[PDB]
């Protein structure tokens, strides 16, 4: 089997992407944030505290003839950005782009943090990291990809995120029309439950490439590119008037600037992030100070190849017995 779904930016900055997901019988379509940095499929629901729902579409398990309470199961997650959610668990039929899993754990939120409430466009998350991170207790549950894997034509999914435009998540096949040149594959460590890999280095604009190992995660659920402070300082030093602002919480730059590109290595291959991808717009409405799309990871404990990086590439998440990542230009 295969599946193919379009993923759409939630706003004009590509702050996140949403993909429609069918849950239950008859189908209830929710727009989920596909997150290769987490492993829980959770939704706004009929159980969510009423004051914490503000325009999201909810899953109502009582209206699904295939929904079954997973007795005694709870979940609770806290994300790297400080957001959180928790609740109970149903199993139900879940389809993405034509690919159906029966018996998927659908984690129904009873509580969500303010950042979720305040974003009307995201109805929940669909985690695509390794199932070892799933938070369901006392019986850990599998991701949608892990449940689909054995049925797929190939045990893969691909992320093809757009810059200020829709893109695609495919399951079970690699669309050879969706990229240029060849896909370079690189080793993955699953030891922290992430799609963790080692970039071979970077360049700033037309500058010389610096060969250096940068360990990090391929994370579709993180907006920005978070890299070591040395690399980030080297990038922003090429932008007149850019500075790290403790008050704003990262590097800012004059909105009048034209940003340089940023290149990262994948083995001997190179992925070039155009400068425009690194502009996250005014820090506050009407400001001439703009927020940067490349930020330090120093305060995180891991480097994160988030959407800024991944949207410059066609990315293969290869769930073969030994997982690997593939990157192509496009
Ligand atoms: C650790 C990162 N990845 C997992 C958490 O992913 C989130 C997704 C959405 C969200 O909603 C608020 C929001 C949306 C867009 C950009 C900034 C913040 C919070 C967290």
């Amino acid at each position: 089997s295969t599946g193919s779904a379009t993923t759409t930016p939630i706003d004009s900055l590509d702050d996140a992407y949403i993909t429609p997901v069918q849950i239950g019988t008859p189908a209830q379509t929710l727009n989920l944030d596909f997150d290769t940095g987490s492993s829980d499929l959770w939704v706004f629901s009929s159980e969510t505290t009423a004051s914490e729902v503000d325009g999201q579409t909810i899953y109502t398990p009582s209206k699904s003839t295939t929904a079954k309470l997973l007795s005694g199961a709870t979940w609770s997650i806290s994300y790297g950005d400080g957001s959180s959610s928790s609740g109970d668990v149903y199993t139900d039929t879940v389809s993405v782009g034509g690919l159906t899993v029966t018996g998927q754990a659908v984690e129904s939120a009873k509580k969500v943090s303010s950042s979720f409430t305040e974003d009307s466009t995201i109805d929940g998350l669909l985690g695509l990291a390794f199932s070892t991170l799933n938070t369901v207790s006392p019986t850990q549950q599998k991701t949608f990809f892990d449940n689909a894997k054995a049925s797929l034509d190939s045990p893969v999914f691909t992320a093809d995120l757009g810059y200020h435009a829709p893109g695609t998540y495919n399951f079970g096949f690699i669309d050879t029309t969706a990229y240029t040149g060849s896909i370079t594959y690189t080793a993955v460590s699953t030891k922290q439950g992430f799609w963790e890999w080692t970039s071979t280095g970077y360049a700033v604009g037309s500058g010389t490439f610096k060969s250096t190992s940068i360990d990090g995660i391929a994370d579709t659920g993180t907006t920005l590119l978070y890299l070591p402070a040395t690399v980030v300082s080297a990038y922003w030093a090429q932008v007149s008037g850019a500075k790290s602002s403790s008050s704003v919480g990262g590097y800012v730059f004059p909105c009048s600037a034209t940003l340089p590109s940023f290149t990262f290595g994948v083995g001997s291959a190179r992925i070039v992030i155009p400068g425009d991808y690194i502009d996250f717009g005014p820090i506050s409405t009407g400001s001439s100070s703009c927020f940067g799309g490349i930020q330090s990871s120093a305060g995180i404990g891991i480097n994160i190849f988030g959407d800024v990086a991944l949207k410059a590439a066609f990315v293969v998440f290869n769930g073969a017995t030994t997982p690997t990542l593939g990157f192509a230009s496009k």
